[PDB]
């Protein structure tokens, strides 16, 4: 999938999580977010297309995805233990990772 | 100090940073923020007064200040290096941390 | 307490954790480790005594303690939920933070 | 690849890095490590074959490779900047991550 596609995926499932009222539905969305983040990890953003694939910018870019992934994985674990509220709380702070990368490269 | 008092010094100094011209000003502001963040770290917010001090909520609450502190110290480092534009971009970014805890617990 | 004192404290309770067979004893040691790490956070190490309190070295030094603290806090939470095994596993990885700082500044 | 096969490429390339003279060599070694780490990320180790794929153990197991990966990429960045001594100090440091997972799950 393209970056925009993964981003929309991240966005959609994020919304599902905020409303879900059962662990089953949160686990499903998080797994799906993990997949999208894993795929965007290697994408080259428009604003950085003119940079070295090994530039400080791209390294920081990929670093954001490595962070997000860790956070999604951490949240998925909480959901697996059936802690919907905690899982949901984790997703709120996770938004900050989304936002930090956007401020820099969107 | 009061949670309300600590929050006021955090909010006022963030503004000082967003308007700052030099490093002395940003450094002084971040320094006061660090102190307010450190003092707030052990507070119990109104909406969690009936929760166990060891609840996931309270653990997550304390985690938020732990994050904020790390973010202020890093911003402070950027400032100590005369990196104003960078320190300010850092202060702007940590706003999301403020927002995340407010959404869940304010 | 002096740095050496906190270090010995960190060391001792670390050993208690590895052997404890009940959550009560792990919670007690972790709380105590948290206290010692919090205190060493501000200490100036022998090898860095000739550096600027705001030098890259000291910033990285303090950063290690901020990491450790977060990890201890995370482990204490697991112990509070009564997950001795998980708590104990957390402490093993935590050792790496101890070791990373020592390699650099001990 | 096999967990044993991936572990052999991780161990052999670490040695190559410890003996390296230039960046080309370290970079090539770290690159192969990243690939082996990425492939191992989803393995189930012998001592956890009877555990649920969602157990805290397995979640912690996957977390270890998540850490390792972040450490190899950072080391790789140091290498891509011709920072050999630094890339090597980084490779030496991540050994503890290897050690931590072995202690718990090998
Ligand atoms: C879970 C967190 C995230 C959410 C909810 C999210 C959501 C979005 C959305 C809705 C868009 C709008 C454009 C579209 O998809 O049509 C977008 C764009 C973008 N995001 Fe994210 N995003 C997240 C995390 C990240 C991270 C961590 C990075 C960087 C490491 C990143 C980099 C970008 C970039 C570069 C764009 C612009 C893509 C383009 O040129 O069309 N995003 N994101
Ligand atoms: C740099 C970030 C922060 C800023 C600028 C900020 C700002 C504020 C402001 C303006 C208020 C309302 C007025 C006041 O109470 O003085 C407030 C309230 C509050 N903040 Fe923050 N805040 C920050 C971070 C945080 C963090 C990270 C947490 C939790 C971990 C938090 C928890 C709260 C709570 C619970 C209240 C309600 C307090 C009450 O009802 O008495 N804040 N904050
Ligand atoms: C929980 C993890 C840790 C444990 C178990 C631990 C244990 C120890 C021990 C046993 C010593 C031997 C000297 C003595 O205390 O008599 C020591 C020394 C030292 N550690 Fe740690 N330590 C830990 C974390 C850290 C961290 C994260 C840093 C840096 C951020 C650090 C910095 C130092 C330094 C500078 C010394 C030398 C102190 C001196 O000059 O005597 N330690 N540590
Ligand atoms: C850079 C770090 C690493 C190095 C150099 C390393 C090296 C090795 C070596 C030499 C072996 C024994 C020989 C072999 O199986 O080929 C091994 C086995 C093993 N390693 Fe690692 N390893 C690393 C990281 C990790 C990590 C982080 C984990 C877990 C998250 C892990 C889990 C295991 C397991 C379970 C075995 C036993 C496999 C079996 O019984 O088939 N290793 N490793």
């Amino acid at each position: 999938a393209d970056l925009e596609d993964n981003m929309e995926t991240l966005n959609d499932n994020l919304k599902v999580i905020e409303k879900a009222d059962n662990a089953a539905q949160v686990k499903d969305a998080l797994t799906k977010m993990a997949a999208a983040a894993a795929d965007a990890w290697s994408a080259t953003p428009p604003k950085l297309e003119d940079k070295s694939p090994d530039s400080p910018e791209m390294h920081d870019f990929r670093h954001g995805f490595w962070i997000l992934i860790g956070q999604i994985h951490d949240a998925l674990h909480l959901a697996n233990e059936g802690k919907v509220k905690e899982a949901q709380a984790a997703a709120e702070q996770l938004k900050c990772t989304c936002n930090a990368c956007h401020q820099k490269y969107r």
